[PDB]
């Protein structure tokens, strides 16, 4: 079985160490496009990026999947570049993340599935690559837009078997209405992670969820650096509540960013030096000295992520 | 001010003729028609529609259009050199930001926003080498502090380049002034600035006080009743005439051949309305003022003398 990545399709087998919720750039559509020197230049973002993904290649990591939507301003293109010239296989995102402009927002649930499946079933773009994940992200409390676009988010995964993640804000159990929409169109717990999960202290969210059989995002941990021992306990704390193969492990991390204020980049690179490779180079050493076995940690970082994205019709 | 950008490169003044100076070869959203072309039919069902449509208007005078779709309205530049080639008319391309931008855009503060309004003007959209000619803003309300960043660095962009600024309002609400005061704060002349949509009210006072001050109006959208009916909008335009106010006026249709950023079929309802699309000023809103005894020369001056003085970049 074969997952798509922006270099086309790869074996399960390849993938290897895989850190599912990261950005190369977090922008919005048509920006970098339209102003690339907002990042110095695109050749000046795209080295950034080349840089920093072969720093996390020095560390373990071999698979990102970018979770960049169109309207977080995804550029497969530039994805394909720093993929090849890194040498790390990217996984692209269809769905939608928290600003879609008038052309999404007025769409109705049947025109966004069709969206997600073309970027899925035919390419993103005029490209031909085509996206592994759906991203889709929430308030609180759905709005009515979010509702549609978890629906067509479901629709698009029960006909293609790629993955759908999500972004809440975990403060406020934002993944417990999002399941629930999910699973009223049929979808299957273990086709979706709740993202941003690291950001709630509270246990009995997470390990519900898991129960569950959803994967739970643990997605950002160097936010934190800008406790992130804290952050990483919560990982402690799902294994020994016996739920290992729930676990996803990431940094959330970018090398630009449009879609906040400016130099917001400078300020979140100076916290987190590691970018990309904080995950392999902190925290699975942390965790190993907290006495959890490298065999858990190579079921969290390859095996979970594996399963995860493997298109699975089930 | 000898020469005007336009997507095939530069023109002289007296190559732009016959100019309508409010359109858009498609309404949608910054990146949209490259990601999702098939919710238009097709890339070549959309620029196919677009090309018959100006030949259309060409038939019936036109020689240039002002494309004002900016970078949030989703302009596709390169849709619009396509288009403007196989149809043999001109379009001006637009910088600036109508009422939909994105966080990237929204977060940036005047001087980001100047800058890149001045990219486009200067060194070219995206990487096209295709140089804008003209400054959208749109507006709401009393102006809001977001908008008033825009408008405030439209008026620095303006004044480094010479290129003129058009605006979006709401006529109902007089909110023309509010652009006025926001422009004339930076040092803008009225002559560098078209309020726009002002066809939308029968609001005379309104319309003749900014004319008196220098700025143009833009009686812009007059088949959008016809889809208050056209011909009263029409008359707005015969009231400054009579008013001595003609070299203030510019018209246009205000249409569109491609819509994303709205219901689904909104263009088919648009389209039945309006069968003319943007011939409709030249087929019916020059015969009508023709039969309320408008000269040729006054119409000339509207449909030919007040776009060329208004995009020729100036100060
Ligand atoms: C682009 As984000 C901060 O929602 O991971
Ligand atoms: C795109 As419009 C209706 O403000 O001209
Ligand atoms: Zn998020
Ligand atoms: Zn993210
Ligand atoms: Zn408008
Ligand atoms: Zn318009």
């Amino acid at each position: 079985d074969r997952i798509n990545t922006v270099r086309g399709p790869i074996t399960i087998s390849e993938a290897g160490f895989t850190l599912t919720h990261e950005h190369i750039c977090g922008s919005s559509a048509g920006f970098l496009r339209a102003w690339p020197e907002f990042f110095g230049s695109r050749k000046a973002l795209a080295e950034k990026a080349v840089r920093g993904l072969r720093r996390a290649s020095a560390a373990g990591v071999r698979t990102i999947v970018d979770v960049s939507t169109f309207d977080l301003g995804r550029d497969v293109s530039l994805l394909a570049e720093v993929s090849r010239a890194a040498d790390v296989h990217i996984v692209a995102a269809t769905g939608l993340w928290l600003d879609p402009p008038l052309s999404m927002r007025l769409r109705s649930v049947e025109e966004l599935t069709q969206f997600f499946l073309r970027e899925i079933q035919y390419g993103i773009e005029d490209t031909g690559i085509r996206a592994g994940i759906i991203k889709v992200a929430t308030t609180g409390k759905v709005t009515p837009f979010q509702e549609l676009v978890l629906r067509a988010a479901a629709r698009a995964s029960l006909a293609t078997g790629v993955p759908v993640t999500t972004h809440t804000a975990a403060s406020q159990r934002g993944g417990e209405q999002q399941a629930a929409i999910l699973e009223s169109e049929g979808l299957s717990p273990s086709r979706v992670c709740i993202g941003h999960s690291d950001a709630a202290d509270d246990l009995s969210y997470h390990t519900a969820l898991a129960a569950r059989g959803y994967l739970i995002g643990l997605d950002s941990i160097p936010h934190s650096a800008v406790s992130w021992q804290t952050r990483a306990l919560l990982i402690k704390a799902l294994i020994d509540q016996g739920y290992t193969k729930q676990i996803l492990v990431s940094n959330d991390w970018l090398f630009g960013i449009s879609s906040y204020v400016t130099n917001i980049m400078d300020v979140m690179d100076s916290g987190n030096p590691d970018g990309m490779a904080f995950i392999p180079l902190r925290v699975i050493p942390f965790l190993r000295e907290k006495g959890i076995p490298q065999e858990t940690l190579a079921g969290i970082t390859v095996t979970n992520p594996a399963r995860f994205l493997s298109p699975t019709l089930r």
